[PDB]
């Protein structure tokens, strides 16, 4: 299982059971996130935090 990278152009790996891309960025930067790699449970997003996180292969 890996996910999209930070840059569209490679990807991560994730350990056997995560399957979520996710994607670290602020409310205030839709498209321009900071961190994208692997995650199994999504954490919760906030005032200024928000984690995008999908369920399949290079999906963040």
């Amino acid at each position: 299982l890996k996910c999209n990278k930070l840059v569209p152009l490679f990807y991560k790996t994730c350990p056997a059971g995560k399957n979520l891309c996710y994607k670290m960025f602020m409310v205030a930067t839709p498209k321009v996130p900071v961190k994208r790699g692997c995650i199994d449970v999504c954490p919760k997003s906030s005032l200024l935090v928000k984690y995008v996180c999908c369920n399949t292969d290079r999906c963040n």
